[PDB]
């Protein structure tokens, strides 16, 4: 019986579109300590290394603010399915 | 702390930062695999182009985390190998 389908609901979508939501907002805390690392690493060692480091730093926040929008619109599509369920029982 | 003036971090702070950096990766990864199970659970439920559309969706994000992934386990990996260099003109003299 725990092996039964759950079976797609608003509050179904909901829950899992905030899952979408949270975990963006998690990457983002995420590259915003990461980003502080690298920031206090300025002035700690050569120029070229600390050159090298922001680079391979800017490049993950890159690939970052292309992850974050995707979580969002995946969220908002179950968000747009959730209301069409709940007008439609109205 | 190193001989070099220019060098005013040690080896042991280099390695603590590479941690955050390998924390970083290992929570991304099991961020998107968190994800992937909710795109599983619904997957069998949607049709057509619904189902395409939420497929392809999770498919761009997975590949996002493929690019940054990699990038944060280089950093880790550099900064470790860096700390191991500079360990040689720490505390020595």
């Amino acid at each position: 019986n725990a092996m039964a389908e759950i079976k797609i609901t608003p509050e179904e979508l909901e829950r899992i579109a905030g899952n979408f939501k949270n975990a963006a907002g998690e990457a983002q805390s995420q590259i915003n300590r990461l980003e502080g690392d690298i920031n206090s690493l300025e002035g700690q060692w050569a120029g070229a290394t600390q050159a090298k480091f922001r680079g391979q730093f800017i490049q993950s926040k890159q690939a970052m603010q292309q992850y974050i929008p995707i979580l969002e619109g995946i969220s908002t599509d179950l968000k747009r399915i959730a209301d069409k369920f709940r007008n439609t029982d109205n």
